[PDB]
């Protein structure tokens, strides 16, 4: 919670609109429980932040937030050669880190693949 706050923090003193309430974060945590258990208490917090305050951002920043929340949780969850493949996949995606990735399970590593091989940034 206060990594995610961090990083809506972040996001308002980027730009002065996109700033992000105290409040509003614990009403949306609250509204989480209105609406392996911890890990779904995660999983539920993740997504209903995301579904209530992706639409206070433009399409750019909704990719940004997007990607950068299942890089956060994936890092939480996973090992660290999985670490090491998102990362050199950003990289990648960034023109910095031009690398092979700790490719192995992680099924949608080869799909991701898949969509920067043919250069299909977009997707």
């Amino acid at each position: 919670s206060v990594k995610i706050f961090s990083m809506l923090e972040k996001f308002g003193q980027f730009h002065w609109f996109y700033g992000i309430s105290i409040g509003q974060f614990l009403s949306c945590f609250k509204r989480v429980f209105i609406k392996t258990r911890v890990d779904e208490i995660l999983w539920l917090l993740y997504q209903e932040v995301y579904c209530q305050f992706s639409t206070a951002l433009d399409k750019k920043f909704k990719m940004i937030m997007a990607m950068t929340m299942f890089c956060l949780y994936k890092f939480d969850i996973e090992s660290e050669q999985y670490k090491e493949a998102v990362l050199t996949m950003i990289g990648v995606l960034s023109e910095s880190s031009d690398g092979v990735p700790k490719l192995t399970t992680n099924d949608d590593l080869r799909y991701l693949w898949d969509y920067v091989t043919t250069k299909s940034y977009i997707s």
